């Protein structure tokens, strides 16, 4: 297993990221959950692909699962995730290694080989 | 210097990419320029010199493909061949990408001197 | 002008249709737009102006429901509520239909000026 | 209907213009359409239907000249006959112009329904 952190919203994400700033951080940005209905279909498709490829990450990695909030919050073009100078999120799902060019979006987050490449190097 | 190819449109990109498939390819996708070198894509204008002075960080034997996607009116079409390509999946210009990898920069990140260095660096 | 309702998703369409059940209902089913006003459905983009300039041919008290079915990822789901509804039985976007009738146009026929006129007139 | 002339290239355009010099001429300059295919000019393709549906606003005597300037490579030549012509002074395609007047629309303005109606009226 790889360490995983589950956060809801930008403040909770920021705390997790700042407390792991010394580590190999991978982050998935996805829509919030009717508990057991995500509003983001491509998020739901990505989760299991990401889950089965996390083993390819280097041993002491940290996986942050970040729920961005409700669809209406996410649709706000000026929301904190879209305007963050490092995250610069354009959509959910996004898989990213913060502060690097390593990014996958939408259907690419369910692409088994690209997700393996993302975690492995 | 690093080998550079300058291509205009999808079929010309496709030829360069397929003839260099055995090589370490970096690609920049930008708006086409006018007859005075004038560009409709302001973020593309900004990115060009940052990318130019960081290419030296790419490995030896890299190939840099400078791809003009065409006019604004071509690019504005949400169904254009660059956006629908299953590998490129372009969402905006400028895009800096290693095709078939997670290595991608978009818009103002293409003019970020440290992210562009990191993108080329190996 | 003809009365127009703009709805997003199945629940909002269902409200509009049930509150207009005593009226002459025309419905367009289209891919959802981005903040950018931009569409993932190119046949939907081509149809809206054709439909906009032919709506004047509808009987004066008609009700035109513009229904955004959701994102591509929602629509691609072959079992989604729009495709499975017993009355709508949507097979594609765009679809122009008078619910519970044989009157239906799909894909490029929604940008056919004479067939769109015929649909409303 | 309004009289229309379809010409390919400068010499053909010059013959149509000179043979109609007594008349109210409107001219559209667009890219050539390659064999079995559309043009290389997307803004030309967008303009054509807007222009076609507003031509009825033109006055009595009117003549509409549809002029293909040639291939993209010819057009991109900054010294080509259309760009250098002392009356046409073309800067881009599409261009809608009443030769020898200040009446001119370019690029996206050629698909602006109200500016095109105004140009013909």
């Amino acid at each position: 297993m790889v360490k995983e952190i589950h956060v809801e919203g930008f403040e909770a994400y920021s705390k997790a990221a700042e407390e792991n700033n010394g580590k190999n951080i991978f982050a998935l940005f996805c829509g919030s959950k009717a508990n057991g209905e995500s509003w983001c279909p491509d998020c739901v498709t990505a989760e299991p692909v990401i889950a089965r490829n996390l083993k390819y990450a280097p041993a002491d990695s940290v996986f942050i699962h970040c729920s961005v909030g409700e669809r209406a919050f996410w649709k706000d073009q000026s929301n904190v995730f879209r305007k963050d100078p490092v995250l610069k999120l354009k959509c959910v799902p996004t898989l990213l290694k913060p502060g690097t060019p390593q990014r996958l979006e939408e259907e690419q987050c369910a692409d088994d080989n690209l997700v393996q490449m993302f975690f492995q190097e």
